């Protein structure tokens, strides 16, 4: 359908801790992450940008193929089962299509954006469908070295697709790399707030865990930050762009979605 600016229901939140690295300490991702740990783990989520020095196809954005879920953006929390196939793409494709589906929607902002989405997931007026590809040197921040020192996974991503409210596997973290494209919204919880918003959900939502009890396992619900907040719950907003990392620490629930059409890379750790 489209855009309503006078609709937006934007979470009003603390940031999250952002990092900025110097090249010494960005030679070992093990370390710099032991020693941010500290500081960053209060929040369960933190951003971490990259030094100068740090720097990151024609025929696999052409070529290299990918299907998709599709969904439904205004039932992932207000609904009386869950993300069904989509369509095949490429990159190139995906692009077409992700590009022309916010060009109608609506350039906005990020608070723009975010403003429309938890309205739409909040406050629906009209159905709202989108797709998404998920799961497809030298230093542990080039992801695929990572577990050597569990494999890398990818997502392609565009405007509204969502990743739901979760916790990691075990007591695993997770880091995420923006490899190209719009920034992508997230939502942290401390490994401490696990049961208010387990709490929170369930008060709020108790038809579903009725009929799915194993909903927070199943990522396929979004839940409003503000209901957090207004239960006591701790959540901390942050904003990655291209080129910078988002960490997840053990225990942390992290849930959020893109503002356009985007690519990341991410693994679990311990
Ligand atoms: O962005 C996604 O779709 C995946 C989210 C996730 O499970 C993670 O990497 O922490
Ligand atoms: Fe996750």
């Amino acid at each position: 359908a489209k855009w309503n600016p006078a609709g937006a229901r934007r979470p009003v939140l603390d940031e999250a801790p952002v990092f900025y690295p110097t090249e010494e300490e960005f030679e070992d991702t093990l370390k710099y992450i032991e020693s941010i740990r500290p500081m960053a783990e209060p929040y369960g989520i933190c951003r971490i940008v990259p030094p100068s020095s740090w720097k990151p196809d024609k025929s696999i954005w052409e070529g290299s193929k990918f299907s998709t879920r599709v969904q439904k953006v205004d039932k992932l929390q207000n609904r009386k089962f869950g993300f069904e196939p989509g369509p095949e793409f490429t990159l190139q494709t995906f692009q077409k299509y992700a590009d022309d589906f916010s060009k109608q929607y609506f350039v906005p902002s990020v608070e723009d954006i975010e403003g429309e989405y938890w309205r739409i997931v909040e406050v629906p007026t009209e159905e709202i469908e989108v797709i998404y590809g998920a799961d497809l040197a030298q230093s542990g921040w080039n992801l695929n070295n990572l577990p050597r020192l569990l494999v890398p996974w990818v997502y392609v991503g565009m405007c509204f697709s969502s990743f739901c409210w979760h916790v990691e596997d075990h007591h695993l973290y997770s880091l995420n790399y923006m490899h190209w494209g719009a920034p992508k919204l997230w939502y942290g919880v401390p490994g401490k707030d696990a049961v208010n918003l387990e709490s929170a959900m369930r008060k709020h939502l108790p038809e579903l865990f009725e009929e799915q009890p194993d909903l927070l396992h199943n990522l396929v619900t979004q839940f409003s930050p503000s209901l957090l907040k207004s239960e006591g719950v701790h959540v901390y907003r942050c904003v990655q762009h291209e080129g910078e990392f988002v960490l997840t620490f053990p225990r942390a629930y992290h849930a959020g979605f893109n503002c356009g059409f985007n690519c990341a890379e991410a693994v679990n750790v311990a």
